Order: C-alpha cells, then sequence, then structure tokens
C-alpha cells in the first residue's frame, strides 16, 4: 500500500463536493498521478461527499482509456485518498482560445472518442449528468481523459430516469436526466469544436435558459455539412427523439452517421491523434 510520504504533492488540479484534485509525483518512479483528497471531518450524512459510499462502485471498477482511472487509495488519521490518472495537457477545448475552432478531421477524431466513452459509461447503466468540455482532458498522448466531479449516477434497472451552457431542457423543464441528456450535452459540444462558441449564447444564463428550451440557436456559414446534420440531430427538445438514446436504436445508427465516415471504432485508443496543429 501507498503512502503520503511516497509522494510530493503540487498544485489543485481542481476541486468540488469537500474533495480536492492535487497533482503529485511518486518518489519513487518520478510517475505522476492526480490524487483526490478527502478530509474524514467532512464524511457526515448532510454533506453527501461522493465516493464515500457503494453508489458508485461501478465508477471506481471502470479501467477504460477514455476515462480518469482510480489507481491506489489509502488514508491517514485526518484524510482518504485516491489516485487518478494525471490528464497532462488539461482541457481539450483550451486550444480554441488560440486556433479557434477544430477542422473536419480534428472534429471527427475527438467527436468520436467522446461518442465511443459515452456508449462505455451508458453501456454500464452510468449518466454523466454534466458533460462539458472542462471535464474532457487530454492525456501527454493526445487521447480524452473524462472526468466526474460527482454528478455521474447508476440508473436502476427500474428507471430510465434520474433527478447552464450545455444543460439539456429535461434538466430545466422536469429536473430529470436520462442518458439521452449526455447526448444533448454532446450536441453542445460538437457544435462548439466547429463553431469555436457554444450553441445556446445570450446577455445571461437566465436568457440562456430561455433559448436552450426554445431551441433558439443558429449554425455559422461555415460549420461542415455533415457536422450540422448530426448536430440537428442531437440537439433535439425530446429525449427520445436524440440519435444514439435507446428509443432510437441505440449507438449503432449514432456511430453509423455520415459525418463519422472512415472511422475505425475498436481501435481509437491505438491511433495517433490528428495533430491540431503542426
Ligand atoms: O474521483 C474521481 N473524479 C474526481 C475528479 O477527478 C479529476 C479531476 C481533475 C483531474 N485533472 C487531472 O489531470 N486528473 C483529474 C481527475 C472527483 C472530484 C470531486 C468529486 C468527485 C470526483 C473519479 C473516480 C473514478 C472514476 N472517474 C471517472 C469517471 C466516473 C464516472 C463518469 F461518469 C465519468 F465520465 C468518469 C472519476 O472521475
Amino acid at each position: 500500500k501507498k503512502r503520503p510520504e511516497d509522494f510530493k504533492f503540487g498544485k489543485i488540479l481542481g476541486e468540488g463536493s469537500f474533495s480536492t484534485v492535487v497533482l503529485a509525483r511518486e518518489l519513487a518512479t518520478s510517475r505522476e498521478y492526480a490524487i483526490k483528497i478527502l478530509e474524514k471531518r467532512h464524511i457526515i450524512k448532510e454533506n453527501k461527499v461522493p465516493y464515500v459510499t457503494r453508489e458508485r462502485d461501478v465508477m471506481s471498477r471502470l479501467d477504460h482509456p477514455f476515462f480518469v482511472k482510480l489507481y491506489f487509495t489509502f488514508q491517514d488519521d485526518e484524510k482518504l485518498y485516491f489516485g487518478l490518472s494525471y490528464a497532462k495537457n488539461g482541457e481539450l477545448l483550451k486550444y480554441i482560445r488560440k486556433i479557434g475552432s477544430f477542422d473536419e478531421t480534428c472534429t471527427r477524431f475527438y467527436t468520436a472518442e467522446i461518442v465511443s466513452a459515452l456508449e462505455y459509461l451508458h453501456g454500464k447503466g452510468i449518466i454523466h449528468r454534466d458533460l462539458k468540455p472542462e471535464n474532457i482532458l487530454l492525456n501527454e498522448d493526445m487521447h480524452i481523459q473524462i472526468t466526474d466531479f460527482g454528478t455521474a449516477k447508476v440508473l436502476s434497472p427500474e428507471s430510465k430516469q434520474a433527478r447552464a451552457q450545455y444543460v439539456s431542457p429535461e434538466l430545466l423543464t422536469e429536473k430529470s436526466a436520462c442518458k439521452s441528456s449526455d447526448l444533448w450535452a454532446l450536441g453542445c459540444i460538437i457544435y462548439q469544436l466547429v463553431a469555436g462558441l457554444p450553441p445556446f449564447r445570450a446577455g445571461n444564463e437566465y436568457l440562456i435558459f430561455q433559448k436552450i428550451i426554445k431551441l433558439e440557436y443558429d449554425f455559422p456559414e461555415k460549420f461542415f455539412p455533415k457536422a450540422r446534420d448530426l448536430v440537428e440531430k442531437l440537439l433535439v427538445l425530446d429525449a427520445t427523439k436524440r440519435l444514439g438514446c435507446e428509443e432510437m436504436e441505440g449507438y449503432g445508427p449514432l456511430k453509423a452517421h455520415p459525418f463519422f465516415e472512415s472511422v475505425t471504432w475498436e481501435n481509437l485508443h491505438q491511433q495517433t491523434p490528428p495533430k491540431l496543429t503542426a
């Protein structure tokens, strides 16, 4: 078992739900991990601290190339520690501030990795509920690493549902989430990769929420036609009519959409990602 003294702790990578993720270097190996630290003082019923109880065991057991993984755990008198994948290259959409919108080859590749990751997650009955560019990190090899900050939920077999710019209308109109809520988020992400901006934009959050529920958005003139078609098929108010959803025959029709022509879905993790720039 590892212990706190085996690492040199660096900067904070992220924080939420009484959990702080810190960059750490393993002294013996020079390997870097993102170690999540929870103070035992905060583990009380009223706080609903994630990853302490059994309801997230299926998430903790994931061993997929596109999700940050749990490698080890340990504890001391005051804290719980969870060693997670470190995604060296940070947030995927961070390149937009320099480079602007992604080209079709790069959009197709990164969209395929996200779709492949969501298919796997949904196949385990897990819904993310807060999928956004901030949660799509990139490792040293430039492959995606999707993070959860305690929003993901395992659905029960008895229900296909569970209780701003990337939020689906059902999370706004009926305060519920389903697998299809994540496909709405995917539609927003694809649009942002291509356009360089998210689809629902307005003067403030209140107005953005109105645009979402009314489907008030437009495409710029330069939007790749196959990507436009795909986005229109994901950004549908009725959650049962989104491409990829259970009621629309699942992932096959989504992975077979013309936007994904030439994609080799089985080896995306082994392919060299296309460079965003030389
Ligand atoms: O513990 C897990 N995730 C952490 C966040 O992990 C981070 C955050 C930033 C980082 N930067 C970097 O380089 N590595 C980083 C790791 C968490 C924080 C706060 C509350 C709850 C969880 C965590 C534990 C186990 C598995 N996963 C992957 C996962 C689970 C369910 C999903 F639906 C999903 F899409 C992905 C986790 O995110």
